[PDB]
């Protein structure tokens, strides 16, 4: 019985131990930036429009060369078994039987190969390691694991500062480990080349909020970029990606896939986004309260929850398609 | 005893029963756009004009051929025996004694016909239908029995998504019927172009919130249409009628009568709503409130109220008509 | 002990019964204007001006031929006997005192002639009467009892609607009554003529919020205006005066005196008014609360503390007249 | 153990009697100048660039002929042994430490010859005396001393009204007094003139608000100025610093150093000073927790805090010095 996606938090509220919930639910700072996504979809409004065929209502999408069920995919989100104890391979199954693209960690506390193992054609998200050559041979694993695209994490040239887990004096247990591992060092656009040059699957900026690095991504041959402020867990002020958005989609003018993230909590919210230009949203917490809440069962009917919105809201502002949701307007309003 | 329309929603919280006033007073989803035709309607100020000549003040309109005693009707709320033993039958009546339109629902726990019967020069709500000749013989009973409009509701393919029927498990009464039945698809323009060709009474569409599609249902030969989210209760997300009635006004140029709806509380909110250009506005919850708090009785109280306030508030803008009010300027203020 | 006109509310709150209190505070339908007067106050920031010449730093203005000691008058109040058993003569002494003018009232509680008596150059303010005779005999009482200016109110075609009032079912105690009477009808443009005509006095148009209707008043001959919504107390939803000031100083360049009223409680609120361009302001409520919590003495005390406030924000601004505090600048923030 | 300022705040909350507090915490008048320093800057959002060089993250500047370790300087705040028996020693000796200028008041609580003594290049803070030579006197004290600027406070024409001292009545203890005396008048643009003729180091205006008076700044031989509103103490209803620096930084075009004031309370807020054209900031109220909460090692632990976080935030930007910080782009968001 969830009925919206608040219904699962409070789930996973209960069940999660209050440092683990803290390190999912934090931001960095004082945690403006984290506040503010959510805040500056809530002043999003879309003018819809009626009397449109909907006999064929469809909520596909085209991506990276492969049809996905929704306009979405799964966050990163590092270590799941923090949540449960199948951690990535749950929420893996989920996604899969969804049709929905599940990106796979660098910091997964199940190692790559299992989790693409699961099938449903996988994402890989990078982050780049102390030297180019072990970097590069993360990457040919992903490749040669069959996943799809590479998600280059581009935001992080070191971590947030997350006073939660300082006050709470947070640290992975004995029992999650980075599952990909038997060091970390600032990525570059010279580290973007040496991936794009590696590598067939398209490439991916996760983290990009200036226009004129959305410009110089697709210049640099990227594929899609991620407009994302890292759910408020990087710079502590930074803008809200759903803020950039429509300046970036302008900007790029067709030339890359712009996806975007940071508070989407319901189909509606995927509505805001898909009208405000982008190709697609990623949904990263709301998967972990699900899992949290109920394994893999869990996540399995947040996904449908989230199917049945994005179809009741696309239908509600007359599209028959995603492609007819980006031509959709919007209007600024208050709080 | 009641100075204002709030008086009247803490009386019909007393009386009815829970599951019922949220059914009544519910929107969709998180309900934002619920909220926001309240807040859209508390940013606009009115710039009242002075020493004018108010000594023949009148807040009648024409509207739809025939006169009506203020620029206001009632808005087609479904299955009006939910809220007091005489329902729709009720409320018809007081309409009626005051003047004001009473807009009969496809969706009616008393028949069209009984309703028509009450006098009033009643209005017909029309959902779209399975097949286009059961739809047109709903609107041919309508115009037989004397209706003299048909509102058109658009922004309706399905119904919205509300959580709190969903948590409530909420259902009809068995002692509540569609009393006009003994099934619905979406209304699409083909479907309008099918009502305006049955009939010669004026065709108003309920819903219309994008601008070019109030262009469109002038060019489709609508009378009217209503700006209007729906009460919040459709497209959680959708734009209030409110921010967009002005651009509407502009975009029509007096090619149809231009109603707006949603969050109407006082003869205050009637003349920001005039102010920004519409003809007429509905009202609905309020209109539910006084019948559920005292019946007849309780809605003639209440469309008394809200004559006076229209009266008065007229008056203290300098304006001796609706026609003038139309000519009020506004400005945009915080909370 | 008053550091702030805030001290003297909670006084005044103290003393007076609930329903008189509410009569003094409360605003018509759902007080809205009343609170956008203090919103509106609170979004404007002043731009001070530094290492200015202070040395001869003066609050003195000449308005309407007579030096005043601050750029602020006593605002018309009705009744004042409701507040304290000297009424109208506690307030008019203190004034006189303090070297500001006192409006005195149409509907005072002690007879004009009484009030004019106590000297200090007041003005008068004019409800227009049922028959132009005997509303120009009130002008020709007060200009004969040496009143200076003629304070018209031109936004009362009738009494706003006040809910408190009515709610506590609030009349006039026997023991207070208009004492300038042993009725009343909607001024228009040709009421404003017949006074001009009438009398010598300048004429000074209270509660003017359109700039076309700013402008007539110059056209009409108005040696001023009073941008003002009354407190209020008249249309709900009626902009804030302080929002249409800078405008109406604008258009009427320099045709009038260009007085402004609603929420002034402090010297620095008297500055971001005259940094906006007026004139001069008007205070009500902060008088009453004086009256009410200490008679003649307690109103004493409010000008003193209202002196120093002004002369101390003018200062800091960098002004050493109320000519430089007009040319300021400001900025507009939030909350 | 301390991670944000915010810790020290309650830190010092605990240890000062209350009157103490509240002379540090307060502002004028309704203190909405105090509250609006910090609404501004959280309105603010940086956009972070991304993929830069990081390998030689500096947070050095040079300004007024020296390099210090952070875009940052000890705010002058006046007898600082009200906050901790060491007073200004305690706090100059922290500075040194940390590389961070320390402004010597001239209310300082110890000599400014003892603080100057301590080290680490200083500068000095002069309010204008009663007479230009004692007041040159007092220069030419800082400048023999070894002080390496003259901030020279221009929005104190007289001190502004603190209501919290006047309801506290406060005074200061006999224990603290204005150790270099054994008076004040308003300064003017020559009193400027008289400072800047008469010392080689630089002179930088403390407290400017306006555009042309910074212009003015520049033309008078200004090195530097502070746009500031004096931590909301002075003229109540002044805008934030914050809120003019982008149109000051713009009219100086270089001309001289533009730093910023009011409610800086993260490494985060230094990076959007930065952002907005900041040459560097100052700090008040925090350092005072700090040197209430523990002293030299408390103050050592917030510039230490400090530190850390405006590399962070840097980094995070994608910036390797403050210049390139200083070309960020921002864009302003709501609450
Ligand atoms: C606990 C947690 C771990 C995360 N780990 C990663 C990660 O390893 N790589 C990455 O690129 N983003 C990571 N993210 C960021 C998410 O991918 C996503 O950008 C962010 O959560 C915003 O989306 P949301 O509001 O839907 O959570 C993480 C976020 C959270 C909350
Ligand atoms: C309980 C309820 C039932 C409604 N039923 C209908 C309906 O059958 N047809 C229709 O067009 N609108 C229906 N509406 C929408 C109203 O006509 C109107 O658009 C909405 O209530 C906004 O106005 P308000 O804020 O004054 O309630 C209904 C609204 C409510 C609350
Ligand atoms: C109790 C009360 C009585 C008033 N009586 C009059 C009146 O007789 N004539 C008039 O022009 N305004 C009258 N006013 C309006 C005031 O002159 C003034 O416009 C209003 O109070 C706004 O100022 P404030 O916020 O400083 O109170 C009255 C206001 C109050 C609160
Ligand atoms: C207790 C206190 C004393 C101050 N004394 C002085 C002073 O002597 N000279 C001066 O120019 N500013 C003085 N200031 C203002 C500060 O230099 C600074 O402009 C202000 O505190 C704003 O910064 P903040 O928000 O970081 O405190 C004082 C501020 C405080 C709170
Ligand atoms: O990447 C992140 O968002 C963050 O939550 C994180 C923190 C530690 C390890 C891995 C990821
Ligand atoms: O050193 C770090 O902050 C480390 O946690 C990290 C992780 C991922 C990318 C870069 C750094
Ligand atoms: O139309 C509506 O607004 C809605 O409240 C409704 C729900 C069920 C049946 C009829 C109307
Ligand atoms: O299937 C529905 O949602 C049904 O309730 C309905 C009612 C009116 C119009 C369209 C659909
Ligand atoms: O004029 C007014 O503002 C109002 O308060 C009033 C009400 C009754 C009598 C006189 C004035
Ligand atoms: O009839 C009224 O509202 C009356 O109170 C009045 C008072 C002053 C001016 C106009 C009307
Ligand atoms: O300058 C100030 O900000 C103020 O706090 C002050 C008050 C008294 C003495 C010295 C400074
Ligand atoms: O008289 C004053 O306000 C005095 O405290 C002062 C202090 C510094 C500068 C100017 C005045
Ligand atoms: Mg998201
Ligand atoms: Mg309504
Ligand atoms: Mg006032
Ligand atoms: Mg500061």
């Amino acid at each position: 019985t969830y009925v919206s996606l608040a219904d699962l938090e409070r789930a996973a509220r209960d069940v999660l131990p209050g440092e683990i919930f803290d390190f999912l639910a934090g931001g960095s700072g004082t945690e403006a930036s984290l506040v503010a996504n959510r805040t500056a979809l809530e002043r999003v409004f879309v003018i819809p429009r009626m009397l449109r065929d909907l006999t064929d209502v469809t909520t596909e999408i085209d991506i990276f060369g492969r049809r996905a069920a929704l306009p979405m995919a799964v966050a990163p989100v590092a270590y799941q078994r923090l949540f449960h104890p199948e951690g990535e391979l749950a929420v893996a199954r989920a996604a899969r039987d969804a049709g929905v693209p599940y990106t796979i960690c660098t910091l997964s506390s199940v190692s790559l190969e299992e989790i693409a193992a699961v099938g449903g054609r996988p994402w890989f998200q990078l982050y780049w390691l102390r030297d180019e050559k072990r970097s590069l041979d993360l990457v040919r694993r992903a490749e040669d694991a069959g996943c799809e695209a590479i998600v280059f994490t581009v935001d992080v040239p070191w971590m947030g500062r997350r006073l939660r887990d300082m006050r709470n004096g947070f640290a992975l247990p004995e029992w999650v480990t980075a599952a990909n591992f038997d060091e970390f060092a600032p990525a570059t656009w010279e580290s973007v080349e040496a991936v794009r040059a590696h590598t067939d699957l398209p490439v991916v900026l996760k983290g990009i909020l200036a226009v004129e690095d959305a410009r110089r991504a697709v210049d640099a041959g990227a594929g899609g970029i991620v407009v994302s402020n890292h759910g408020g867990r990087q710079l502590d002020g930074a803008v809200p990606g759903i803020e950039m958005l429509g300046e970036i989609v302008a900007a790029v003018s067709g030339g890359c896939e712009v996806l975007v993230d940071g508070g989407i909590r319901s189909g509606g919210d995927v509505l805001k986004a898909t009208a405000l230009g982008a190709s697609a949203v990623l949904v990263g917490r709301p998967v972990m309260w699900a899992l949290a809440a109920a394994g893999q069962d869990g996540v399995r009917q947040l996904l449908e929850l989230l199917a049945e919105e994005v179809r009741d809201a696309m239908g509600l502002a007359g599209c028959e398609s995603v492609g007819a949701a980006r031509r959709l307007n919007t209007k600024l309003g208050v709080v």
